[PDB]
């Protein structure tokens, strides 16, 4: 495994793996977007295509269910969030690749991060800025994927940071979203009045959550949500839904002497991984218990 | 006075200088065109904007008349010819700073060399492609830079190779326009009947003609145009008009001990430049008996 040129020329944010894991989209402060494809041939990556996406540094990316066609969806600090329709009957490396589906204006302070909610919901997604203001944006209808409408919009706190979301990927428990603000981590669930409203809290945060992932809870009905906080502790939560939901702390680990900055989540909930500061990437499976063990550790 | 980076990844085949010659607009083999500005500050050249412009190997560009806008036109081996509107509200280095106004595709051969008329006639150009056929297009109506008309469609010769072409900038003759198809040089009238003919030819040419310009004619009535000849002589024409056109040849000179590819004139017809194989550049001054004389030689 040899490394290769982001191409970017500041720092790289976000790197988000399409549906089939074939290809990566890039994202850093230089503005631009960058999609690279796994050549089947040679087990080497090469860039796709690279283009000015947004006027400020962007920060988030996340690809939409191939079921609803080639759509890239990115957030920047230029307080908009923007969707990109890939041109399968272009050029490569050229920069006409990739449309501009729309724009996302209404957030009145920087965004940090976008993640498109389960397929099984519709084309759905949700946006989280600096103003604490939840939205949730969706195409209400399939066939026109340009105009966008706003269904929700919560206001998790103030202003005095870091932020970050996921969605509930199983698609047999009611709809839900998990957004991490600071030092705070607020569970949300669909209502019978078709409203969200906060269904639970991951407590046990000490400093702010650089990232929060939930589990393909396939096989189970338990929920999981993995949490990567600043204090340098990963923790796994166990939420069992019967307000109607149950909170359960799992494991918990310092290994990292550092700050988890990313965690993430195997495609069927079997593995998790845990990076920071440490430089390690350590993966973790479940016990027949369902306490989590380190099972490998990757280094620099 | 130092080089730079034209940035292209295959050769380069035109530059041409705006009307104020602040800018220069390249274009090369790796289907890109570049325009650069001169920074008044510090006497230095840097990249404006990049970005494909044709499929196949660009060979031709040049500017429009500023009384028209910001045009740059260009003509490639894709058998068509394009037409780009700068948008002065946009960023450098972008690659959405410049817009295809349209699109000739009329020419059943690769193209080779496309020049704009003179301002005084309107906003015109003509381009010469491999199927040896002349074609003059011009939005009728200077509001909608996007609908162009085709005026007329002559035709040289055969095709069983090398072309080019240069209008007669003298606001105060009659239009016309000169063009060079391999070992031949023919000038074009506009006739009574709105129609083109031809009024005379530059005999003369032993081999291809590499370059050939008409002269601005400031200050006298007869006309000048030079040949650089890929036989490795320059040659000077005196067309007088008193058919009705009279073709002298004023000076011709071997110089150069290759072959002649850029003949170049001054803004006021005052020096003539002549670029060769022997990788020198002699620009030449004209004597009080119009024979011509090489006042300096650059080199490599």
């Amino acid at each position: 495994m040899q490394p290769f040129d982001s191409g970017h020329d500041d720092l790289v944010h976000d790197v988000v793996y399409d549906f089939y894991g074939r290809h990566v989209a890039t994202c850093s402060s230089d503005q631009h977007i960058k999609v690279f494809k796994l050549d089947k041939d040679t087990s080497n990556w090469e860039l796709s295509d690279s283009w000015r996406a947004h006027d400020s540094s962007i920060v988030a990316i996340d690809w939409a269910s191939p079921e609803y066609g080639r759509i890239i969806a990115s957030a920047s600090y230029d307080k908009t969030v923007k969707l990109w329709e890939e041109d399968p009957d272009q050029e490569e490396c050229s920069g006409r690749r990739w449309n501009k589906l729309c724009t996302l204006n209404d957030s009145k302070g920087s965004l940090y991060s976008v993640k498109f909610a389960p397929a099984h919901l519709g084309l759905k997604l949700a946006c989280l800025g600096n103003d604490g203001i939840l939205r949730l944006y969706d195409a209400l209808e399939p066939s026109d994927l340009r105009s966008w409408t706003l269904t929700s919009e919560m206001k998790v706190l103030s202003i005095p940071s870091d932020f970050c979301l996921s969605w509930c990927p199983s698609r047999f428990s009611p709809e839900k979203l998990a957004v991490s603000a600071l030092e705070q981590a607020i569970i949300y669930q669909r209502g019978k009045d078709g409203k969200l409203h906060v269904a639970a809290k991951l407590p046990g945060h000490k400093s702010l959550i650089r990232s929060i992932s939930w589990a393909p809870s396939i096989g189970r009905w338990y929920q999981l949500i993995a949490t990567g906080c600043k204090d340098g502790r990963i923790r796994i939560f166990k939420i069992t839904e019967k307000s109607n939901l149950q909170v359960e702390l799992l494991s918990e680990h310092d290994d990292h002497n550092g700050e988890v900055w990313s965690v993430s989540w195997n495609l069927t909930g079997t593995i998790l991984s845990s990076a920071g500061d440490d430089g390690k990437v350590r993966l973790w499976k479940a016990t027949y218990s369902n306490e989590f063990k380190c099972m490998s550790v990757i280094t620099a």
